[PDB]
């Protein structure tokens, strides 16, 4: 399901701020900006 992942996904939301590979996530929330 993409609720399932996507819920899942908050879990990793909570490392939003080791690897740069993070920032997709970074920009992912951060994209909200533009």
């Amino acid at each position: 399901g993409i609720g399932a992942l996507f819920l899942g996904f908050l879990g990793a939301a909570g490392s939003k701020k080791k690897n740069e590979q993070e920032l997709l996530e970074l920009d992912k929330w951060a994209s909200l900006w533009n």
